[PDB]
């Protein structure tokens, strides 16, 4: 748009193009999303619109929604460099984690917000996580999937991002809940600590399978229900659960009951963010200052 004086293209979301502008008027420097045809659904712009009126320091504003030439922007607050980004930068020593737990709890802060609100992410991933020099990070994006509904494919036809998602998602389940946030943030969070992805699948069914071999094949004990699931397949290999302390070495008990409780099979037993709020391993939790580059 003539409204910026566009400064670049930084990323490529499910839903969209991320820009940084700068608003030639205010010179105001934000975060412009090109929403994804038939000409832009209403009940998504007027449910996406409501999103601005969230306010949380650990969410970024979405400033504005744009609706023209058949075609929504979503204006956000500019936030430097997003999670992926910082943990590709700081995979050679990983980050402190004074840092990862300072994120973890705000993250938390962030969908205890947002759920609180009724809003849920539902696709959450380290390129959705902003950061900030003073220790800020900021989680942006929500409630578009449950506005436009998850595609599949992007137009410019891009590798969507399935390492994030519940197992209740992938087998399936016509319903989402508040859960599919915490197990994504619990993913990111045994990321974080690890500086490897903890189940980086190709395939849907590898990205399951892959959460099966770590976490043990699901039954009806752990997960009532689950055999009923839309995708659920009786054929599914039964794997054994790991012995945890083999999925986020060297993460202290603290932080590994609590990621534990963040990846639990059954939506219903998943930790919600305020609960977690409240582990013990946020007992000590302080706000570090970042190393960032940028
Ligand atoms: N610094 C920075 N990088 C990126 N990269 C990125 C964008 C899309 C996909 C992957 C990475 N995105 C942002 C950003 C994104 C949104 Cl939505 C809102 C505010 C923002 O400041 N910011």
């Amino acid at each position: 748009m003539e409204n910026f004086q566009k400064v670049e293209k930084i990323g490529e979301g499910t839903y969209g193009v991320v820009y940084k502008a700068r608003n030639k008027l205010t010179g105001e420097v934000v975060a412009l999303k090109k929403i994804r045809t038939e000409g832009v659904p209403s009940t998504a712009i007027r449910e996406i619109s409501l999103l601005k009126e969230l306010n949380h320091p650990n969410i970024v504003k979405l400033l504005d929604v744009i609706h023209t030439e058949n075609k929504l922007y979503l204006v956000f607050e500019f936030l430097h460099q997003d999670l992926k980004k910082f943990m590709d930068a700081s995979a050679l020593t990983g980050i402190p984690l004074p840092l990862i737990k300072s994120y973890l709890f705000q993250l938390l802060q962030g969908l205890a917000f947002c759920h609180s609100h009724r809003v849920l992410h539902r696709d959450l991933k380290p390129q959705n996580l902003l950061i900030n020099t003073e220790g800020a990070i900021k989680l942006a994006d929500f409630g578009l999937a449950r506005a436009f509904g998850v595609p599949v494919r992007t137009y410019t036809h891009e590798v969507v991002t399935l390492w994030y998602r519940a197992p209740e998602i992938l087998l399936g389940c016509k319903y989402y809940s508040t859960a599919v946030d915490i197990w994504s943030l619990g993913c990111i969070f045994a990321e974080m600590v690890t500086r490897r992805a903890l189940f980086p699948g190709d395939s849907e069914i590898d990205q399951l399978f892959r959460i099966f071999r770590t976490l043990g094949t699901p039954d009806e004990v752990v997960w009532p229900g689950v055999t009923s699931m839309p995708d659920y397949k009786p054929s599914f290999p039964k794997w054994a659960r790991q012995d945890f302390s083999k999925v986020v070495p060297p993460l202290d008990e603290d932080g590994r009951s609590l990621l534990s409780q963040m990846l639990h099979y059954d939506p219903n037993k998943r930790i919600s963010a305020k609960a977690a709020l409240a582990h013990p391993f946020f007992q000590d939790v302080t706000k570090p200052v970042p190393h960032l580059r940028l």
